[PDB]
């Protein structure tokens, strides 16, 4: 059935499995098929996200299949952010402000159906550069949405807050809102601030003289070293960088 209604392109990119170009057969509409082994998690986590629209800042799922494949939108045409970057080196302020803001609303979007992402980083989000738009990809490490702290947590380290290196203490939202000010660093600065588990945990910013100080101001809210002095998704709306 599945090579009856896909079929498989180019490989994008082999942790979360493996993803593809495809098209669906019937009426050749671009796709991605993300192929994982050993009901997954994410197909539910995008079910409630995709369900009624639901979101345009989320890549939708469109179908899955066992043999376990995924079947998702594919912006044509489309890059990941971390590549854009690669290629063409940081956003810069302007465009930063709407891909950032467009990423927080998913975010929230998100949060809105008790999915948190977990895995927020510059990899995960695809710039649909048609439209100009952000969406974030691979839920494969998300979980549902609690006031509870985690420990099933198994993000990207480096973007992972400090109390999680030193604690093991994952807070849903105060460690998406971290992993946001490291993205928002990356976008801004063109690479992540903090490579090893000691320069998360002493948390010092140094920017770069280009960053202007109110992305800074944010940046630094964001990355504050203790989860409750961070910003909520709405504080960093209402921020004033973000206007
Ligand atoms: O879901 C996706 N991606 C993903 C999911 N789940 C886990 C990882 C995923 O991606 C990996 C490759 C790029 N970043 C990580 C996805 C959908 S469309 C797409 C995509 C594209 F349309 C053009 C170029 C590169 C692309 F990736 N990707």
């Amino acid at each position: 059935a599945f090579e009856a209604e896909y079929r498989l392109g180019p490989l994008l990119g082999k942790g979360f499995g493996t993803v593809f170009a495809g098209h669906r057969l019937t009426d050749r509409l671009q796709v991605a098929i993300k192929v994982i082994p050993r009901c997954p998690l994410e197909v539910a986590l995008l079910w409630k996200v995709g369900a009624g629209g639901g979101h345009p800042g989320v890549i939708r799922l469109l179908d899955w299949f066992e043999t376990f494949m995924l079947v998702l939108e594919r912006p044509l045409p489309a890059q990941d952010l971390f590549d854009y970057i690669t290629e063409k080196g940081p956003l810069g302020e302007g465009p930063s402000r709407c891909f950032f803001g467009q990423v927080v609303a998913a975010i929230q979007h998100c949060h809105s159906r008790g999915v948190v992402h977990r895995d927020i980083k510059d990899e995960n989000i695809l710039i649909d550069l048609r439209r100009g738009c952000a969406k974030l990809i691979d839920f494969g490490s998300g979980a549902l949405l609690h006031d509870e702290p985690y420990t099933d947590f198994d993000g990207t380290r480096v973007y992972s807050p400090p109390e999680w290196i030193s604690r093991h203490q994952y807070h849903a939202l105060p460690a998406t809102v971290w992993s946001l000010g490291i993205l928002l660093y990356d976008m801004v600065c063109g690479d992540i601030p903090f490579e090893r588990d000691q320069e998360i945990l002493e948390a010092e910013l140094h920017f770069p003289a280009h960053v202007s100080p109110d992305c800074c101001a944010l940046i630094r809210r964001c990355l504050a070293p203790k989860p409750s002095s961070r910003p909520s998704l709405e504080e960093i709306l209402l921020d004033p960088w973000m206007q």
